[PDB]
């Protein structure tokens, strides 16, 4: 009943330890281990099987107009090859999913959807497309991320194109292949989407490079959390608007002013009213991590918020977390508290990212 990765056997051969995520059986860690896999990515090149994510193609003569209604983007202004972070909003401007949109041609675009939301995102995009002369197509693909300071060199030595991309650009080097210079680590890196029948060979070719190791979901999580990146279902949900989540930067002024996207009225009203709670970085004042779901209190014991993500960051060399506090507590350095074994434990509100980003310039 958990979904199976196309490359499951490679993970089994690599000695992966498996667990459930977003309805898939995923490698959580390998024998290298959560700490060294994390550190490996920041020093070398980590290979991540992210085939649980979903590519959705959007194609047809009115793809541009459809996209500018479905999402808060000006799809006509996106240059061919350019990627943008965006989100599918509901009528109340809650975030159904966060997405990356890439223009591939005048009438062709690609979306990458999160694993847990792929089916719902596809159904909702299809309904928003009812009026438009465009098609929305869920693709069957393997998706690999190759991340770290050596990733570009590994890519070149494997004979794959992409070193010419800038950060947040993408292209199609072969029919049914899609490569982007992007990721979820705060490092330089790439994502490669390709047909399922071509994938095992590619993954074995990249792993064969002495700079490359497989990285599991645990380390994927510590990396992204150090980088200050949101995880939908933890840090953003259909109950959090981009205003609460401090993600309004993703919607440029011209798009706000045109207000043609689904959710625009609620988005604009939320922007005027201000946030109902605020996504913040949190630094536990302890060597032991505070985990997702930890309740946050003020200095008098009143419940004020919650930790949405938390773990040990090996690069930061201590616990890192993110969560929600009311606007009054969002100032950098503000003390908030949680309870552990009946003792009050302090966290301070902390800038994000925790670790400096090293995207290609
Ligand atoms: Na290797």
């Amino acid at each position: 009943s958990l979904k199976t990765l196309p490359l499951y056997e490679l993970h089994e051969k690599a000695g992966a330890k498996f667990g459930a995520f977003a309805g898939w059986r995923m490698p959580l860690t390998y024998p290298l281990g959560v700490l060294k896999e994390h550190l490996h990515t920041r020093a070398h090149a980590g290979l991540f099987d992210i085939s649980h994510m979903k590519l959705i193609a959007v194609e047809g003569p009115k793809a541009v107009e459809f996209l500018s209604y479905a999402l808060p983007v000006d799809a006509a202004l996106l240059k061919i090859g350019q990627s943008r972070y965006s989100y599918l909003l509901n009528e109340r401007a809650g975030i159904l999913d966060d997405l990356i949109l890439t223009r591939l041609a005048e009438c062709r675009f690609m979306l990458v959807a999160n694993a847990g939301n792929a089916q719902a995102d596809f159904a909702e995009l299809e309904k928003r497309a009812f009026g438009f002369e465009c098609q929305v197509i869920a693709l069957e693909r393997v998706l690999l991320a190759l991340q770290g300071p050596q990733a570009a060199a590994v890519l070149a030595d494997a004979g794959l194109p992409g070193n010419e991309l800038l950060f947040m650009q993408g292209f199609e080097p072969q029919q049914d292949w899609f490569i982007t210079r992007s990721g979820y680590t705060g490092e330089d890196g790439f994502e490669i989407a390709l047909p399922i029948g071509c994938a095992r060979a590619l993954a074995e070719k990249l792993l064969g490079d002495s700079r490359v190791e497989w990285v599991g979901l645990a380390a994927r999580d510590s990396l992204r959390l150090e980088a200050g990146l949101c995880l939908h279902g933890n840090d953003i949900t259909p109950d959090t608007t981009p205003i609460d989540a401090a993600l309004t930067w993703a919607v440029p002024k011209n798009v706000r002013e045109k207000a043609q996207f689904y959710g625009a009225k609620a988005f604009l009203e939320s922007l005027q009213k201000g946030p109902s709670r605020c996504r913040v970085g949190l630094k536990p004042q302890t060597r032991q991590p505070i985990r997702a779901g930890a309740v946050l209190f003020d200095n008098e014991g009143n419940r004020i918020g919650v930790v949405t993500s938390g773990g040990f960051g090996p690069s930061f060399d201590g616990p890192v977390a993110m969560g929600y506090v009311p606007v009054a507590w969002k100032v950098e350095g503000t003390e908030v508290f949680t309870e552990l074994r009946g003792k009050k434990i302090a966290l301070s509100v902390h800038s994000l990212p925790f670790v400096e980003q090293r995207y290609f310039k």
